């Protein structure tokens, strides 16, 4: 059908070394599409003064004219945050049944992924793509060798169906970080170059992150 990405992230800000990555995960699966999708939290786990509408529009600016890459606000238009597994749902609801889904996650998020709401289900409705890099060490515990065992693919492109597996993939995310832009901003520094130009201009002009 289609090959379509998630790639969900806090995004506080939104900066190169995710826009980096996503450029990189879409054309390695040859995604139709790659959707940023940026989570929803407790207004109390926001950075102050920088709220779930404009981590919103950064991720906007940030994809706007580039081709391939859309935003997905939908967790962001919820009554409260929601699990994973149902925001799976809701998009695989919206899809075709041949479509391929792909969730990109990180090493140290896959990790955790036991402890997510359902996650049993998850591969249900997606392919799980996990990025492998330099920092996290690929030591994946014994909680998950069942899963991996039935469900993981050693060759990316060998992924087959709208879903059902997991796969590995490597990069080396540039060393940028959203907390080291926070403080850059709070001293007054320039983040130019460290941020798309579009979000730059975006935290420039409502003067973001104070
Ligand atoms: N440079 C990086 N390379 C690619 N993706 C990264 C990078 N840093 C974090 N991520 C991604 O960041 C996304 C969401 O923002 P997140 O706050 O988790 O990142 P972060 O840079 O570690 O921010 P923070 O510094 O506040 O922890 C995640 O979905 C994750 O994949």
């Amino acid at each position: 059908g289609k090959r379509i990405g998630l790639f969900g992230g806090t995004f506080d800000p939104v900066h190169i070394g995710h826009m980096r990555s996503a450029v990189e995960m879409a054309e390695q699966f040859a995604l139709d599409e790659l959707r940023l999708l940026p989570n929803a939290r407790p207004p109390h786990r926001e950075t102050p003064q920088v709220s779930a509408a404009q981590r919103l529009a950064m991720v906007e600016r940030a994809v706007a004219g580039v081709e391939r890459l859309t935003v997905d606000p939908r967790e962001l238009q919820r009554d409260k945050p929601s699990y994973t597994i149902d925001t799976l749902e809701s998009v695989r609801a919206e899809l075709a049944a041949d479509d391929q889904l792909f969730m990109l996650i990180g090493w140290d998020a896959f990790c955790g992924l036991p402890t997510w709401h359902r996650w049993e289900a998850l591969l249900d409705h997606c392919h799980i793509v996990v990025l492998q890099r330099p920092d996290a060490d690929s030591e994946p515990p014994e909680s998950l060798r069942d899963l991996l065992a039935a469900r993981s693919v050693a060759d990316p492109q060998a992924l087959k169906g709208p879903g059902g597996q997991i796969t590995f993939v490597w990069q080396t995310p540039l060393a940028v970080s959203a907390t080291q832009i926070r403080a850059l901003l709070g001293a007054g520094r320039s983040v130019r170059f460290l941020v798309p130009d579009a979000v730059l201009n975006y935290i420039e002009a409502h003067h973001l992150y104070r």
